[PDB]
């Protein structure tokens, strides 16, 4: 399949398969590592799991069609939420991590996820 700019970066905006505690120090860390700091973005969800289960949203198996071209899911993923604080926008981000167990809404473009709607989590 061909590669997709906006595939490749949603998984480094809003996938962290793996994560070390979900703690804020765990976000003020993983928005630095993942280029989001530069302004520092004001809220950042990412996603745990494995990938095929994200992916799947894009398809009947784990996703229903949502609003305006839209998706959300069938299934709950544990998530966290990294929310900036302190009213500058430039570094050091400060963040607040909520963790959280719930479904998702993306967009997807030829079967892959493109865009998180960050709405639900705001």
């Amino acid at each position: 399949m061909q590669d997709n700019s906006r595939y490749t970066h949603f998984l480094t905006q809003h996938y962290d398969a793996k994560p070390q505690g979900r703690d804020d120090r765990y976000c003020e860390s993983i928005m630095r590592r993942r280029g989001l700091t530069s302004p520092c973005k004001d809220i950042n969800t990412f996603i745990h799991g494995n990938k095929r289960s994200i992916k799947a949203i894009c398809e009947n198996k784990n996703g229903n069609p949502h609003r305006e071209n839209l998706r959300i899911s069938k299934s709950s993923f544990q998530v966290t939420t990294c929310k900036l604080h302190g009213g500058s926008p430039w570094p050091p981000c400060q963040y607040q991590a909520t963790a959280g167990f719930r479904n998702v809404v993306v967009a997807c473009e030829n079967g892959l996820p493109v865009h998180l709607d960050q709405s639900i989590f705001r």
